[PDB]
């Protein structure tokens, strides 16, 4: 069966076969959407299927679907789950599970790049120095004194799920948030419990507004340790306006990298539960939702009374003016300081060419609207206007429950 | 069974039943999502209208009463002869405000209960639908106090007997092709503008010319008629700061009015069902003036504010979106148009869910529709979980008449 989608701007059509490949379940029904839900031990038994399909899906992308190679490969497989209960990707069918993860990641706008996507083997690790060291690397390659590149690193994968490696922070570079007790918050309010546990592992805090967390690292199943990012490999951004002097004068930073670190990789049934991967920034993931959401920094009022607006009714668009500025800024920072980052004009754009070259070569290409419409702007984006598909392919990256709410302490 | 749904910015969780009692299909499969496609008998007439009765009945607590056992007879008599049935004036103002509230796609909602229903189903003629739209533009309009309507004409019957407003809303603005291979005025209307021409319709050929009206009645071929300009208020469009605004030679009409859509109630099809509410100003400021297909004003604006329109990155686009539409608010407040702004009509919404949940068990909400075109995240319902599922009664679309009417 087909579906269509139309862009109701440019009246484009375009056919989607590729959902027939889906396997996992969406929360909707026939009934109810649940579009806008934010979150809607494996045997021998259900592991060999899971393998098959991802051979067979690698070895047809390779264009050797079928030969002695396959054949030998799906044995060898099937011998090593019957007798070990699990089996080993090889270097090959780990990058390709990686890079499919990312291009069947359907709420990322930033796909069209899902192909450069460099990967770090860290499965020969053991420990949380090990991690420690691999994810500095990673930071580095990534980083690249500013000119930006997109990497995944993949520790060992859950063998009976008491042996767990779990980076704890949910992004490797992120702020300290602190609830004082007159119920303000000093720095990021989403990192407070995260902070909490840090401080109680025996980090010594700062507390200021700006204080880059330390890395809290588990492998093997052991209680996490704590460790500092080297202060000359986090690159930042000091954010000032092209044209507003007093901006600089709100002493507002942020990090070029995002790195985000807490979501399990699933590739033929085997699960990477600590598989750090990071690009470069939309202007829009800092200058809407990190500096204006009310539960964040929370900066509008504060910009607003320095821009003199009318702060007396909400139909002066005052929000609306100072987050624009505020936006301006982020991406002026970035760019005359020349770390990579895309305004979210020109992430769409390239979003909806990907798209189309994907309904083209693949046969389709999941996205979720709701989350690819950027949170500014979104009508005068050309993706609030594309008609989209949701559905769940694998290899997927997948959420999964905050380890503090799961971990068996050892002591 | 039991839904919940959290709002990701104050913690608020609200469990959803009355999604239980939903009958019609969302589009979507365990297997897919379609939340963002725009279009995703007598025995089929009796359990319709008993699920009907049932609620109504139920709404005045008089459930399983004397009165609703000889309605469900009464109603089934007339279906089992007549192959059709007829509301009580109840029951068409009951089945018209639950329609309203039943929209997913409304924001507006909170305002449900406080709809006048004009019952037009004696109507026989085109000019007497001209005449109940014209009364229904004057009552909404209040000069300038706009108030909530609709008007309802005869139910279908076989089907080939339609009462239809070909128009999408009773005031909007002509758009025509140009030799220069531009367009003038509105380009969602060109096809109308055309088929109008094509009646006899004589165009002005302007930027901002108030389109006639085109009515089929009992399926006869359909007739222009000019709305009397008195009873269409306009605002002229000029900024607080900017004096050159008022230059740029905008305008536009206080009274948004949906008049293509389908109002079922306990089976029945209410094919035109014209209703009119006030508008929320970014349907006007970024949709109808900045849509690339329709008038599509940035570029100028931007012109004028002087902005460095080399790279998409200046945010040249989203400075100029903001300008426009706190002209719009400053316009209509001034001319005492009423009008609301997005983070208003918004923060009401989340009041009003909450009001549905606690009263009613939930409220069905299309979040890709209620999160406002521009500065999403900065209203409260961008953090709102929502369910979308399809309650009757309803509005429906159905497809242009053009497309279907036999002359
Ligand atoms: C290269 C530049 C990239 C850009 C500009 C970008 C952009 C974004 C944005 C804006 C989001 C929405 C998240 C939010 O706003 O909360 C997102 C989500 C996501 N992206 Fe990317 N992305 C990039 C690279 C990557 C890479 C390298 C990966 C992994 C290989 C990735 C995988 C994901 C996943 C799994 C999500 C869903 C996050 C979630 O569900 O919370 N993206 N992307
Ligand atoms: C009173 C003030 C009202 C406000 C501020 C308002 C607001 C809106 C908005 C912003 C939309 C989204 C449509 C778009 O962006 O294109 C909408 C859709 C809709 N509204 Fe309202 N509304 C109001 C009154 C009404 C009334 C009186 C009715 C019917 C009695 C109604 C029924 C609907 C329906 C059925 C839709 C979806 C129509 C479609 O799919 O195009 N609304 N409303
Ligand atoms: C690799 C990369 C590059 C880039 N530019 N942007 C990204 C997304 C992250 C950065 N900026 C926001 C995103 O953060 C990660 C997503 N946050 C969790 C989503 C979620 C799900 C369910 C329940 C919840 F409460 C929350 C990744
Ligand atoms: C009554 C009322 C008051 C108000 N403020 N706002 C409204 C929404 C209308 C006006 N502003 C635009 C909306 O017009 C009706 C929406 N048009 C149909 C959408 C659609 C769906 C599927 C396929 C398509 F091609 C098009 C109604
Ligand atoms: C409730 C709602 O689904 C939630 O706020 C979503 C909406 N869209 C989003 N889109 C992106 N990119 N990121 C987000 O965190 C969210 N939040
Ligand atoms: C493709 C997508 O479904 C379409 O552009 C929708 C998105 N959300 C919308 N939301 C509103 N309120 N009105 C619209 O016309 C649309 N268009
Ligand atoms: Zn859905």
């Amino acid at each position: 069966r087909f579906l269509k989608v139309k862009n109701w701007e440019t009246d484009v059509v375009l056919t989607d076969t590729l959902h027939l490949k889906s396997t996992l379940e969406t929360g909707c029904t026939e009934h109810i959407c649940m579009g806008s839900i934010m979150l809607p031990v494996a045997t021998k038994d259900q592991l060999f299927p899971l393998a098959k399909e991802f051979l067979d899906q690698y070895y047809s992308s390779i264009k050797r679907f079928g030969s002695k190679a396959h054949m030998d490969r799906l044995e060898e497989v099937n011998k090593e789950i019957e007798s070990t209960s699990t089996y080993q990707l090889k270097d090959t069918e780990l990058i390709y599970g990686a890079k499919h993860a990312w291009r069947n990641a359907s709420r990322c706008v930033g796909r069209i790049q899902w192909s450069k996507l460099q990967v770090f083997d860290a499965r020969d690790c053991t420990t949380a120095h090990g991690m420690f060291n691999y994810i500095c690397n990673h930071v580095k390659y990534a980083t690249n004194k500013g000119n930006l590149r997109s990497a995944i690193t993949i520790f060992p994968q859950r063998t009976d799920g008491k042996h767990d490696f779990r980076v704890w922070n949910s992004q490797l570079i992120r702020y300290a948030g602190y609830k004082q007790p007159d119920g303000s918050t000093l720095g990021d309010p989403a990192n407070v419990q995260f902070t909490e546990i840090c401080i109680q592992q025996g980090w010594k805090a700062p507390r200021g507004r700006f204080d880059v967390l330390p890395l809290l690292l588990q492998a093997n199943g052991n209680d996490p340790e704590l460790f500092q990012i080297p202060p000359e490999l986090v690159l930042e951004v000091p954010i000032r306006h092209p044209k507003f002097d007093w901006f600089k004068d709100l002493g507002l930073k942020w990090y070029g990298l995002p790195a985000v670190s807490n979501m399990l990789l699933e590739i033929g049934g085997l699960e990477f539960s600590a598989c750090p991967f990071s690009g470069w920034y939309m202007g829009t993931e800092i200058g809407v939702r990190d500096y204006c959401d009310n539960s964040r920094y929370n900066i509008l009022e504060e910009v607003a009374k320095k821009m003199d607006l009318d702060m007396r009714k909400t139909s002066s668009l005052w929000k609306d003016q100072a987050l624009v500025e505020i936006n301006i800024a982020v991406l002026y920072s970035f760019q005359s300081d020349k770390v990579t980052i895309v305004d979210h004009h020109s992430a769409t754009e390239s979003f909806i060419k990907h798209m189309e070259n994907e309904y083209r070569c693949r046969g389709g290409c999941p996205a979720d609207w709701v989350w690819i419409v950027p949170p500014m702007s979104g009508s005068i984006t050309p993706v609030f206007h594309q008609e989209m598909l949701n559905y769940r392919l694998t290899p997927s990256f997948e959420y999964q429950p905050d380890p503090w709410n799961t971990h068996v302490w050892k002591g």
